[PDB]
């Protein structure tokens, strides 16, 4: 309510919500899973004070944005085309796209398929992986044992039941520092699911407060986890769309920000990205887990502003 | 509306302001008049955005999707201006160019007077800047010129509301007309019954508007009615008292005064000697242009606004 709330209808059933702060070049912030525009809480005033027009999104299936139950509505192709329509209705020819996690995956696809609409691209934790035309996306998940949670997120209604059971428990178990993390994502089920080692009433992490956790709880009461989980349920569709580009390079200015303690989106996954992205710049945050914006907000703000002032402007 | 980006800012616990947003560049805040909408800037919105400006076309307090409290005090220039400051604060805008028409034009002058640090540049269509006379009554100023008789008719709450809400399609078809098509006789609102006495039950469509454009204003005014819009007129003494607190000071920021040759209420002669109080004042004049400036001559408005923005606001 201290924020300016924007609403853009991209499709007759799809309406995208965003918070707006500041003046200057348009900066579109895209959150990950299971997040909110609120994940960019420390970045919003910092980027606006630096001289940028901040557009922090509530991604499709999250918060005040439309959440259709259809799985097909959450493929990279549909999501990217909606983001282009979002820019068109706002009268923006270009925008700087900064994404984290699943938002980071979206921003790379936006830079690859629509470079004329992306002034500059930045990604927190998520690397740019060029699709292998000879290897199946299911084979890539099963190769590394750490991605076992993704297979558990495939069947609709299964992960939804566990994540919606107790919202306060869900966010308190997920939004933790790496040394405070008790998640065993490498071996999901036996029965317990994602939160087996986590207790019924988990302790509050050093990054978040009770008020911050309760904000995500209220937001996820509106639509649940179906929409957010459907982002994982389009692995074959996204692989086929990424194969359509093949060989082409992202020529626009780019930033890759790696997190030292992110065990799922490891910094080593970002290697050789400069071969596919010639104008790639690098950022690295030590003592930083998966929840980059929450874990090290000061380091994120400094890295983003420095790059925006030199490469995006 | 469905093709537009819709923004919402809660300025007070009971007051929420709606706006349409288009383009990138310096922030340009468009403020409509009475009994209008953000839609009155329909020709200006894509034109200023294409010219390289971030357009914020307001639904003023008491109109459309914006909050409409029944209280008269909520529509005085003091409350309205403070809410616009809060609107800029929550959007993270240090400054914005303020372009107003009619009652919105009055707002932009007060915004430039009391808050010049938040106004990059000020522009007004038809509405002049008149410094309040401390030794002259506000009620006597309206009674001096016979043309402002309709304002006295707009004072009693519920009276004008009943006539304006009776038939919304008839209301907008009788008001939104060119000067040569105008059937209104606002100088004698006492002898006859209402404002639309000379107008027929089913008035003809004006050369400036289409049937679908008239239908938009009808749908918008079904939400809150005419109480909120008419309360802008019911704060004459309160607005005069606030204007007297500034007395002596000049508007030092860049300014533009756009006069309309055929506006019989906000006559171009009312804008005379404005440069004495506004040193950096620029001028614009549209011939064959009635009260509904944006509606009447859209191409002329766009050209005058773009030329002034590129030279005085940048
Ligand atoms: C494919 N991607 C980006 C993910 O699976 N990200 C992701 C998001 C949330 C969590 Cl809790 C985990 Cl372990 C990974
Ligand atoms: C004090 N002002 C600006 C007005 O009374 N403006 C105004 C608005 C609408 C109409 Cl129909 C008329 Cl006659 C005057």
């Amino acid at each position: 309510s201290d924020m300016s709330h924007g609403y853009v209808t991209v499709k007759p059933r799809v309406r995208l919500h965003f918070v707006e702060l500041g003046s200057g070049p348009a900066v579109c912030l895209c959150h990950g899973f299971p997040e909110s525009w609120y994940s960019w809480r420390y970045q919003i005033p910092a980027l606006a004070q630096a001289g940028y027009r901040v557009l922090a999104m509530d991604m499709k299936g999250y918060g005040e944005s439309s959440a259709p139950p259809e799985i097909e509505e959450y493929c990279m192709e549909v999501l990217c085309k909606e983001m282009v329509t979002f820019l068109d209705k706002l009268g923006l020819s270009q925008a700087v796209f900064i994404g984290h996690d699943w938002g980071g995956m979206l921003v790379w696809y936006m830079a690859l398929f629509y470079p004329e609409r992306v002034r500059a691209v930045a990604s927190l934790n998520t690397p740019f992986i060029p699709a292998n035309p000879n290897m199946s996306p299911l084979e890539s998940i099963k190769a590394n044992p750490v991605f076992d949670y993704q297979l558990y997120f495939q069947e609709p209604g299964v992960a939804e039941a566990e994540l919606e059971q107790n919202l306060s428990r869900t966010f308190k178990s997920l939004f933790r520092a790496s040394d405070e993390s008790v998640l065993s994502m490498h071996k999901v089920c036996e029965a317990g699911g994602l939160f087996v080692n986590s207790p019924e009433e988990p302790s509050l992490s050093r990054m978040v407060t009770e008020e911050e956790i309760q904000f995500y709880v209220q937001q996820f009461k509106k639509s649940g986890f179906r929409g957010p989980l459907n982002w994982y349920r389009n692995m074959e569709r996204n692989w086929k769309w990424a194969c359509k580009s093949l060989g082409r390079k992202i020529l626009i200015p780019a930033l890759m920000v790696t997190a030292e303690k992110d065990f799922v989106l490891v910094p080593q996954m970002s290697q050789h990205m400069e071969d596919w992205i010639p104008h790639l710049k690098r950022g690295h945050i030590e003592d930083c887990g998966h929840w980059t914006q929450m874990d090290k907000p000061t380091e994120v703000n400094q890295i983003l502003i420095k790059w925006l002032d030199s490469d995006a402007r």
